[PDB]
């Protein structure tokens, strides 16, 4: 069906901002952030059907979701949470919702020129990572 051709591929993290801070108000211990935060992570998308399927290959953890749009799903996240997750398309940007312990997180992914830009919010703060193709 086309849905989501544009993020479909390979891509590499080539720079972050802010992100101790989003870990920070995630609840991540110190530890986790500062091996977490050293990490250039892969990140792989691909679509089979109404199936999307997100990788992300690290030095720090190899994850994978697979879902649907709409329909909530668990996840484990890198640094360990166990969240419950919906992911829907509103105007051609990924919205993820990440629900646990009665917090929330929204994490967002766009394409912007040849880049795939991540914007994660924590409450007030917001981590930009931008990725090209790899
Ligand atoms: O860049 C991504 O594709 C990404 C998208 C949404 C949330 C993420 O981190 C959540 C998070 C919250 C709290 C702690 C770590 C990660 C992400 O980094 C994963 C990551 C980060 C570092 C190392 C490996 C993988």
């Amino acid at each position: 069906s086309h849905m989501c051709d544009a993020f479909v591929g390979t891509w590499k993290l080539v720079s972050s901002e802010n992100f101790d801070d989003y870990m920070k108000e995630v609840g991540v211990g110190f530890a986790t952030r500062k091996v977490a935060g050293m990490a250039k992570p892969n990140m792989i998308i691909s679509v089979n059907g109404d199936v999307i399927t997100i990788k992300s290959e690290s030095t720090f953890k190899n994850t994978e979701i697979s879902f649907i749009l709409g329909q909530e799903f668990d996840e484990v996240t890198a640094d360990d949470r166990k969240v419950k997750s919906t992911i829907t398309l509103d105007g051609g940007v990924l919205v993820h919702v990440q629900k646990w312990d009665g917090k929330s997180t929204t994490i967002k992914r766009k394409r912007e020129d040849d880049k795939l830009v991540v914007e994660c919010v924590m409450k007030g703060v917001t981590s930009t990572r931008v990725y090209e193709r790899a």
